[PDB]
């Protein structure tokens, strides 16, 4: 099972200047409780996000996707192909664009937390990936955060 997990903006905006716009502390216990005790692959610039001080993850795999031979990710397990890091029953997806849009083939499920946040795309906005006619969605209530913005889940999957 490989799947996806990320927060967007209406617009689709899931990242900008290498950080979220937003930040729901419902989305991160929520995050943490489908990623617990599995794989968490992200690309190199989402590692970066991470404070020094929070990775790796605990109690996660964290593979870090590169094409950089000598990166160091301390903590973490580096790979260069998306292919070496799907030794797990469970894989989750962490981002950002690029690595959701590199993933999506191997892919069965994508938990999507849509943010009410008015959010226009920007040049260099990194974006959630576009699901196709395979992908089968059930959505959830719209909820407040206490941050004071609306949210809610959808879960997406697919044979
Ligand atoms: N809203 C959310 O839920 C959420 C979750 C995660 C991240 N984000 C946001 O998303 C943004 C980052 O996303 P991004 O798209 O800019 O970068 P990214 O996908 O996090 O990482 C991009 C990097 O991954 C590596 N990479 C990409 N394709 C590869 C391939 N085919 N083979 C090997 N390595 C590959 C490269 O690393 P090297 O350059 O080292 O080779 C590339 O620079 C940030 O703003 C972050 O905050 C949002
Ligand atoms: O998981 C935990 O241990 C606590 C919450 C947390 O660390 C977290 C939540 C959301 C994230 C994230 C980390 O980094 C990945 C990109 C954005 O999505
Ligand atoms: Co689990």
């Amino acid at each position: 099972m490989v799947g996806l997990i990320w927060a967007q903006a209406t617009s689709g905006v899931i990242g900008r200047g290498g950080d979220i716009p937003w930040r729901l502390p419902e989305d991160q216990a929520h995050f943490r409780e489908i990623t617990m005790g599995h794989t968490i692959v992200m690309g190199r610039r989402t590692w970066d996000s991470l404070p020094a001080k929070v990775r790796p993850l605990p109690g996660r795999r964290n593979v870090v996707l590169s094409r950089q031979a000598d990166f160091m990710a301390s903590g973490a397990e580096v790979v260069g192909s998306l292919e070496e890091a799907l030794t797990s029953p469970e894989t989750w997806v962490i981002g950002g664009g690029q690595v959701y849009a590199l993933a999506l083939p191997y892919a069965t499920r994508c938990e999507v937390t849509e943010v009410d946040i008015g959010l226009p795309r920007e040049a260099g906005d990194a974006l959630a990936p576009v699901l196709d006619e395979t992908w089968r969605g059930e959505t959830g209530e719209w909820r407040f955060s206490r941050s004071g913005l609306r949210y809610r889940l959808y879960s997406y999957h697919r044979s």
